């Protein structure tokens, strides 16, 4: 099995969308049995919350079921996931910090946007934005997830 964990600060905007995007891709290609897919937060602010409703409206317009309970990344996630793909530099900073506190870091920790063929390296937090900023994030997730799936 291969595994990927999508990470943002709160695990309510960008990482649930990336996770649902990726799960769609793998499910539609008949290989979701081969993938463990999940999303998690670097912070504890949103634990137990569903995705931001704006993101749900976005993903409903694109046909994508999205069903998630926010959770914080754990030390175990570094041992178990093959990839931890994050959204921005503050995510990357925090994840590198946590990775250095564990014994086993199996996971490669990378920005998701490093996969973009269009080269938009940062998936910007849409929390303080509007519907078009959710849509940009979805479109980044779709490009980057497909490149990642091809490379992984």
């Amino acid at each position: 099995t291969k595994s990927v964990l999508f990470v943002c600060l709160g695990n309510i905007c960008r990482s649930p969308i990336a996770e649902a995007v990726f799960r769609k891709l793998v499910t539609d290609q008949n290989i979701s049995e081969n993938w463990r897919v999940d999303s998690a937060a670097t912070s504890g602010y949103e634990i137990g919350n569903p995705p931001d409703y704006r993101g749900q409206s976005c993903m409903k317009r694109h046909g994508i079921p999205m069903s998630h309970v926010a959770r914080q990344i754990t030390k175990e996630d570094f041992a178990t996931f093959d990839y931890i793909l994050c959204m921005d530099e503050s995510n990357l900073r925090d994840l590198n910090r946590k990775s250095n506190q564990v014994k086993t870091c199996k996971a490669k920790i990378e920005l998701l946007g490093s996969y973009d063929p269009q080269k938009q390296l940062i998936i910007e937090d849409p929390y303080y934005g509007n519907d078009s900023d959710f849509e940009t994030v979805y479109q980044q997730c779709v490009r980057c997830c497909r490149a990642f799936l091809e490379k992984a």
